[PDB]
RNA sequence: GGGUCUAUGAUACCACCCCGGAG
RNA sequence: GGGUCUAUGAUACCACCCCGGAG
């Protein structure tokens, strides 16, 4: 009966050049998910400015839907409904505001309403980046 | 009498301040199999900060140690200053002829050098055809 | 994201530090 | 040294181009 999913989870892996990866699903509607599942995500779906990719082990919120080849992503954002970061092989020239992940301003000319503090690397909200464990490898 | 020799740097590790040569010409004959030469970093021939570029161009001197064979004074093609990893890049205007931060080609003190690869100090090839860049 | 690295000698695998309504 | 890379959908394995001139 339910078509349309709610998960989190973080990036798996993501081909940029391909234009598609996976997301390591470890909450299904609001529920730990122990094994985490595999969730097949495109570039089309990525909530995010301009050129869009995901980076390994980013921390994602998504809505999803069963497809015949698996498990489809609808639309992927970072934690909170902010923008993915995206992969380091290509890099952006402008800053992101800490609030909204956005490139046109800084957190105080936000205007968007006030998000939680996300891990400046990989965003999750376990962790600051002093001490992100993928930042450490 | 002290030894001449000729290669690339075949790997330095710039913290460690040492590395090894890999030697393909000893006294103006090519050698097949190279062979490795110890080098540190105090007997590079260059300014400022110490190391070497993986791959670049080295004439040296050498001698045999009790661990191998150790570099004396190591310098780029025909006498001139050696790269240097681009793990520590340098600031300031080079010489065109001889890399120095002194001077200006005009006022070089040093003859008048061949082109050298811009990548790698080659003398037999030019950076659009550079091997080492390639990867 | 930002900063400072002029000295670990023998086949290594690349130093240290700072930054969370902040730029 | 300089420039370009906004579209390869299902467990992939990461695109190129220009420059030998001179302070
Ligand atoms: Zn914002
Ligand atoms: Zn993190
Ligand atoms: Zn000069
Ligand atoms: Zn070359």
């Amino acid at each position: 009966e339910p078509q349309l999913l709610h998960g989190a989870g973080i990036c798996k892996w993501f081909n940029v050049r391909m234009g598609f990866g996976f997301l390591s699903m470890t909450a299904r509607a609001g529920v730990a998910l122990d094994p985490p599942v595999d969730v097949f995500v495109h570039q089309s779906k990525l909530h995010m400015e301009g050129f869009r990719s995901l980076k390994e082990g980013e921390a994602v919120e998504f809505t999803f839907k069963k497809s015949a080849k698996g498990l489809e992503s609808i639309r992927v954002t970072g934690p909170g409904g902010v923008f993915c970061i995206g992969s380091e092989r290509r890099p952006k020239g402008g800053d992101r505001c800490y609030n909204c992940g956005g490139l046109d301003h800084h957190a105080k000319e936000c205007k968007l309403p006030p998000q939680p503090k996300k891990c400046h690397f990989c965003q999750s909200i376990n962790h600051m980046v002093a001490s992100c464990p993928l930042k450490a490898q």
